[PDB]
């Protein structure tokens, strides 16, 4: 499994897609994970949430035209979700945030 | 320094290796490469990343028996690693990426 800010980064800038072991929101609520019982991981063993569109509402990240933003989980194992994501461009630009997206770092 | 597309390019079809000026990723970790940091320059001046197998897992790089694909860094002189990547066969066929190793062309 990869879910290191590392592993991501990496795997995202070189095969332009995130490793097999995540699922959008919405692919999990439909195998009955339930946010406000922390149970992914019972419902989908193994794999986090990512690859959903950040909207980027408070204009964080650098935009640009025709410039989109994802995220994906990062260091989750079970429970409920963490503070940690990676935000990935479509150009590849990757940014980090642990603070439930209060603050962005750069880290490719 | 040679880390233009054209003088690593004429450099790899005539000596068969890189210009001195690079590193593998291996060797620059070593040296406290931190990519998330973007620290190269601070912990080897003057090199950049180069000599990588590259693993060409979408086979847009044509394929052949017995040919190995590696990766070079052009135009990189500080901080973050830039898009910009010269691809180079045992058989010294030279192509270039500048969109993070989406699409190829030939150089040589």
């Amino acid at each position: 499994v990869i879910n290191t800010f590392d592993g991501v980064a990496d795997y995202l800038q070189t095969y332009h897609k995130l490793p097999d072991n995540y699922i959008t929101k919405s692919e999990a609520q439909a195998l009955g994970w339930v946010a406000s019982k922390g149970n992914l991981a019972d419902v989908a063993p193994g794999k986090s949430i990512g690859g959903d569109i950040f909207s980027n509402r408070e204009g964080k990240l650098p935009g640009k035209s025709g410039r989109t933003w994802r995220e994906a989980d990062i260091n989750y194992t079970s429970g409920f979700r963490n503070s940690d994501r990676i935000l990935y461009s479509s150009d590849w630009l990757i940014y980090k945030t642990t603070d439930h997206y209060q603050t962005f770092t750069k880290i490719r």
